[PDB]
């Protein structure tokens, strides 16, 4: 299924995502896709901070649903 | 797994290790990367200085974490 993704200067990118992708999985087509480290990506659906072990429907995510991609320098 | 080490400078490495993995084989494999001498190493992990014989899996040291690194010369 496809959803969205978008960034803080507005653009918006479709990722191809089943239910059951892990966040971790959703961060590594970003880098697959536009080469983002996943240190770097920040993910935000619903309000919530997207955790790395979590699934797409943990969360509620569905087909065509946006999430929100923030990047971070590694906090350290 | 890969875990993360951060120096002073700002600067990060990557290292390969196993949650089995000592402390005295970390200080090994940062000698074999970057040539730092185990003895000139300090390593702190969740603000404790992490002692040689204790393993990663000991102080909760997991895939991605990040350890800190900082060089003293020796005490004496």
């Amino acid at each position: 299924m496809q959803i969205f993704v978008k960034t803080l200067t507005g653009k918006t990118i479709t990722l191809e995502v089943e239910p059951s992708d892990t966040i971790e999985n959703v961060k590594a087509k970003i880098q697959d896709k536009e080469g983002i480290p996943p240190d770097q990506q920040r993910l935000i659906f619903a309000g919530k901070q997207l955790e790395d072990g979590r699934t797409l429907s943990d969360y509620n995510i569905q087909k065509e649903s946006t999430l929100h991609l923030v990047l971070r320098l590694r906090g350290g």
